[PDB]
């Protein structure tokens, strides 16, 4: 058995050699990952479920279970000093923390991805992008640190809490995946080098939305429900609704995880910074790919903080065949 | 605080009125559900993830959890010496438990559903449905006791292991859930009578089975994506793979399961004795409505043991819908 | 592996015979222990310790503990509907169970064990009387179904909340001692036929108040400390300052547990009904012995509710050393 | 809510500045408190209980938990690449850790006090002592950096495995106590100054081992038993039987410990460095007082590895008690 944090410091040459400062970033991410663990293991009998009262920046119902994350999160990256300030899904504005001007990190994060699974006790999730500020160290943070694109990221990763609890994360090395063992009250480690299979079989998409999808993605999905053993198809259709419990499923098992444009949201409904730049990062690491359909994740350029964009992530012959319908059929 | 012990203890009208009996019966459950309930919480660091080796009566590949789960429960359901014998998903004819012709129970499971969630750290189930024997109490049961309609269930529910783990059941006198306190080792009651809520807005089914579904289905689910805010359309689709979980998440937030007949499946996929009944007594203890798309599941004279059948259950309005369709387009 | 219930279903021969009541009154027992080992593993960061600001029956000062676990016990026995009232050491007057005139059984207890040790993380318990009433059911019970002599007991136990969460009891067959697994929140059979070894060498008692000990105690006490290897002596000293502790060490190592009388305690400290008497029943199931310094314990008419006891226990050949030396140097 | 590493990193200027270094020895320390703890708290149902056939370098039958302990603490350390060896209660020599000639750092460890304990289901405990080594770093530690005086400790602390686990540790700056939070999986702040109170009225020893006593021990406890409420006496006695427990529990009811030199250990039964040193330190920190009867334990200097030494240690004005009586009563 292999822990966590002894993983970190056995693995020295990762994450551009700064040990000590990997381990407590990661160290605020498991806290605050028990703390949201112990809450929602308990859902039902924790006064937890149900609206807040308060609207999203995203224009979004806030849940409670959404606050408390990114309350307890927040105040465990303040508290192990070692970062500058942080970016949130939840918050209108970057939150620079007092005192940490010395700082030189920067955290994004989506505290509660899967809302909408909340009440229902279906897998939920915890994204978290991490930068090196580009700022003056010394100095309080700016938008300009959390502006940068997905190919600057020094680390990221993710928590899923499902039927088990696991921390899966990646510094430019290779996707590592921890499992959280209530017994010990320690993550070990479970997979060192996760990889998505030669072949994926399964899409993942809210097909409910599909008169409003591009036409190339329309195709896309006519073409995994046709048959073709040669190529397995028809293929699986599993879509849990928690953007972090798909991703996980399809690393493992390999597919594609799909959120085009729709009429509600033009531009995708996943945010460039919170959700897709980390959840890219894994994805390339683990050798598949992700795109807004057309051009890489990573290389773009961000306009504003909550900036949302189409997300077509998994094994690579999955996202280029979604690539090449969209080329083959612009949506005019 | 109310626990599931005093739950049953409180409410002795129902049950037909043998509280002890119905105490030892669920006191087996979630023992089983406990000891489940374990392993999967550490599947990563228990090595329960892959195939047995074995092939299920199904014709299926059997999973690790699987067989564990049902020796578990079984060994589990022996040990309270209240049950004369079981049938199984996994097992090839039905089980008789030496000693106990004196018990005039039997019980019909699905120890682990959802077997291609198991590995991928999404939500799995258990299913069980207990019947009282017709034949003489004092001898060893024998098929007729577990071939009997839906309609004569004394009991059924289920367990969902997912952010929380649960149990779900009823007895005809409405639906009950119950949420399991790591902290103190108890199911507590959550929610006394669970009722689907007025309309329902999402439709769970393995869209990658398109070309194959009946033309009724087809036709429904093209329903479903029609935009027409009068009647909350286009729907939201969600499909976690897994039936127990699936069928929760509807039943709080309304919403129908469809698992109709497939190339693969000519007859459904689901099982009428160990998924469809037991579902079904549930669907309707809350609101719903359970169809094979014609006729009402628990009316069904099961055939054998092993038989499937389409399956239809969520909101009535639904539920009607889909039969409406296939009414109208039955396929040639 | 072999749970607390599935135990008792099995032992039907013991308990007189009435299995699903034995399962009820030891269910609301494990209720209760659960959810005080639950404040009590936690005690430092919830808020239990410290004076309630209240003074026992007892004219002690009361801790905050023992009032939350009287109180559990209380409500998680009241809620089996299987027992008519109780008697508590924490209780001025005994407690009638409103609509329980039906119920048999009644229940004598010592909620929480060792006040003392609660704030210092030490080992603390419960301890419990069960005796089937006298007065005619269907009336309410009186103080006449309390104060029946320790020999009409048809069942006592304790519960130590040590390094691990212990349940032990008998009801005349042995004594069986369950551990209870967080793991899996259910308690486990770990020994049960519990027997005091051939021969014990340790002694406990508090010897701060020696010069008050009547003078056979005071020449016992000197006995224990004189060398002689041909008797195992000088005796190891062992007290921990709980009694459920202290007796739970001497049953499975041997040895001896003392409490006579004192300046403070003219009669012994400890209470006949709810301390002495479970304790003594157990005691004797394991082959030991527990007399108040002259008579068997178990004999004793009980004169009031909150009679205390001198009380000597543990194995039979030191508590006849005892006797002797008390009958050999009468304190005039 | 503060959590053990945040309180770390808080008090920067503690531990002569090294927050990074006293981090991963503290999580080294929690990491094997955790794994002994998991295994203690189901001691009943796991196979640790029992000689594991092998004498300590102690000349003593030493316990299967004894060496699993010593292992995991051992791993943990070796693990964190900061200490260059440890020395431990259970080893003949020193261990020098291949791979880290480069810490500089060493630790002295009693893996797990109480042994007689760990069956009887008694609080039991883990003690650490943390040196700064004296030999060049770059080369492998020698005696020579574990045989430095008790006042060269830049770190000391002990884990108590009773009711609740807790770890309390100082580096110089005062008592700090962490309770583990199992909802959670984490140690929590629940005491920052911890002190003994202004007077103890307790005095724990093994009043079995009276006449081999040195006289002016025997002289002292016939003074605890004395009448005199002017001054608290007789005082209570109180001896769990290990050595982290009684001092716990002595620490916040105030209190003294007694181990003095009897037949079968002229030179007292604890040892020096792995047992008196780091719980002298941490009695100095709270305003107590610790000494071998004569002097000052922490200015010894250390002649052997597992050298034993007579120890008192507690409330400043109980300590001065004895050493005066020793003074008045030497054992000729
Ligand atoms: O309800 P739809 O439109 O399918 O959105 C689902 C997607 O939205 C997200 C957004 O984070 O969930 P949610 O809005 O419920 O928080 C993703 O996790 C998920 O993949
Ligand atoms: O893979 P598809 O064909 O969608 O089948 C999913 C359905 O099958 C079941 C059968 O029990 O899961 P599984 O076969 O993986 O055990 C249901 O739980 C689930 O709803
Ligand atoms: O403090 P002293 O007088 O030794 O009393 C200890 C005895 O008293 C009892 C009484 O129950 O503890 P306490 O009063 O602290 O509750 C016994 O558990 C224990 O054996
Ligand atoms: O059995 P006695 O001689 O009282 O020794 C008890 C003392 O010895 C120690 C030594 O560590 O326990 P143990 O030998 O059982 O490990 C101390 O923890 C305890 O205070
Ligand atoms: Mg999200
Ligand atoms: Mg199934
Ligand atoms: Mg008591
Ligand atoms: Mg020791």
């Amino acid at each position: 058995m292999k822990t966590l944090g002894e993983f970190i410091v056995e693995k020295q040459h990762e994450f551009s050699h700064a040990t000590g400062e990997l381990t407590a970033l990661l160290s605020a991410i498991k806290l605050g990952a028990k703390i949201i663990h112990r809450d929602i293991n308990k859902a039902g009998l924790v006064d937890i479920l149900g609206a807040s009262g308060a609207e999203n920046v995203q224009g979004e119902v806030q849940q409670k279970l959404d606050l408390f994350a990114n309350e307890k999160l927040k105040a465990a990256l303040k508290a192990r000093d070692i970062v500058a300030g942080i970016a949130s899904e939840e918050e209108d504005e970057i939150v620079v923390f007092e005192g940490c001007e010395h700082a030189k990190y920067v955290v994004l994060m989506d505290p509660l991805d899967g809302s909408s699974n909340i009440d229902v006790n279906v897998s939920v999730g915890t994204i978290f992008s991490i930068y090196r500020r580009v700022t003056p160290v010394g100095t309080p943070v700016t938008e300009e640190d959390f502006l940068q694109p997905g190919n600057k990221q020094v680390a990221a990763g993710y928590v899923v809490y499902g039927s088990s609890t696991m921390l899966v994360y990646t510094t430019g090395c290779g996707v590592h995946a921890f499992t959280y063992d209530p017994s010990l009250g320690v993550f070990c480690l479970c997979q060192e080098r996760m990889r998505f299979p030669e072949k994926g079989k399964t899409y993942s998409i809210n097909e409910g939305n599909y008169i409003k999808f591009p036409n190339g993605v329309k195709k896309y999905i006519k073409f995994c429900q046709e048959e073709d053993k040669s190529t397995n198809r028809p293929y699986t259709s599993r879509y849990i609704g928690s953007l972090v419990a798909d991703f996980h499923r399809n690393l493992l098992k390999g597919g594609i995880y799909l959120y085009p444009s729709t009429a509600s949201h033009p531009d995708g409904k996943l945010r460039l910074l919170y959700e897709c730049n980390p959840m890219a990062f894994l994805a390339e690491q683990a050798g598949g790919k992700a795109s807004d359909g057309k051009e890489r994740i990573l290389d773009i350029i961000p306009e504003t903080l909550h900036q949302r964009r189409s997300f077509f992530v998994g094994n690579d012959h999955m996202v280029e065949d979604v690539e090449r319908f969209i080329r083959e059929f612009p949506d005019a």
